């Protein structure tokens, strides 16, 4: 077996390599990389994403999310605070405040530190979940606005035709926003590109191993666990490495950089935070061997996760039982 201690892999592909998406991820999944949750890609030299960042500022962030956090340091939940819209070149202004900037530090294990003993005490503010990409059409490796589609993927698999489509997302980060403990919606994949400024620390548990996760993440936030059996969907809680460590949670960690992509696994639960202002794109996708975590994966039915228009009929085909409660959920 490739990988047994589920380590994070980085990958280097040649512009050879680069060239065909779904060949080079069954490549890296040959070698292991699967079984750590994470895996990091290092494009060729020859590579751009677009040509440059000059011109982004004008780009609106509609609905800006202050992250508050409860609870203790190593271990809390965050709520999102609505804010009014702003412009990149606001959020980016803000960001570089006092109030906000990233503190003086050594290197990353440092800020890291600084992360999990601070966190809590401030609300940064969060520009996630914004429909759009910053790829130019010309890039024809590896843009994400580009990929084959999890419909068209699903059709292929099971021979059923659905409705829905597969965009991507932009994430405007600043020190210390935060992404939650989760896995994908229906157990997806995703990938992730650094398109500039500073880096975003990752956190993964192997996907043979998310159930601990699971296990840990109940005992920690009962409430959350008796009004949800799927609460972690609801992408709220956080958990320190510290913990995990004092809890025998199998876990790695690494730090992505400016230019990286960084591609989660089915079942890969991750969590990380962002080093100061950035800029990231990201998308879910499938592949053959997603079906079965599709078929398997929990569902929020509680009313809390609600989610894009076109997980309704990866419910409808892959989980039939769970349909109807899940819908009423949605509804
Ligand atoms: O970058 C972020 O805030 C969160 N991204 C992801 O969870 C992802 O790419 O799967
Ligand atoms: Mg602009
Ligand atoms: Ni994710
Ligand atoms: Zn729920």
């Amino acid at each position: 077996a490739q990988n047994p201690n589920c380590n994070i892999m980085i990958f280097h592909p040649t512009k050879e390599e680069f060239n065909d998406f779904d060949k080079y991820i069954a490549y890296m999944e040959s070698q292991g990389a699967h079984r750590a949750g994470l895996a990091k890609i290092i494009p060729p030299k020859e590579w751009k994403a677009r040509e440059t960042y000059d011109n982004i500022s004008e780009i609106l962030i509609a609905t800006p999310l202050q992250q508050v956090a409860s609870g203790r340091a190593g271990v809390f939940t965050q709520y999102h605070k609505k804010k009014k819209a702003m412009t990149v070149g606001e959020y980016r202004h803000l960001a570089n405040s006092k109030k906000y900037q990233t503190p003086p530090h050594q290197n990353f294990e440092d800020l890291e530190r600084k992360y999990w003993k601070n966190r809590i005490y401030n609300s940064p503010i969060y520009g996630a979940d914004i429909s759009g990409s910053l790829f130019d059409e010309n890039t024809k490796q590896w843009n994400l606005g580009h990929l084959g589609t999890i419909q068209d993927l699903l059709e292929k698999e099971c021979g059923v035709v659905i409705e829905g489509v597969n965009t991507p997302y932009l994430y405007f980060g600043m020190w210390k926003t935060t992404f939650a403990w989760h896995t994908e919606d229906m157990d997806l994949y995703s990938i992730n590109y650094l398109h500039l400024g500073e880096p975003k620390t990752w956190y993964v548990v192997p996907p043979e191993h998310g159930q601990r996760l699971e296990r840990l993440a109940r005992e920690l936030f009962p409430g959350s666990s008796r009004g949800c059996g799927a609460f972690l969907r609801h992408k709220v809680a956080l958990i320190s490495p510290t913990v995990l460590k004092e809890n025998g949670i199998p876990f790695n960690r690494i730090t992505q950089e400016a230019g990286e992509f960084m591609v989660t696994f089915p079942y890969g639960y991750h969590a990380g935070f962002n080093h100061g202002f950035n800029c990231a794109e990201a998308i879910n996708f499938a592949t053959p061997r997603w079906i079965d975590y599709g078929k398997m994966a929990s569902q929020c039915s509680c009313g809390e996760a609600r989610v894009t228009f076109s997980m309704d009929a990866f419910v409808r085909i892959l989980q039939p039982e769970r349909y109807d409660l899940w819908k009423r959920g949605q509804d």
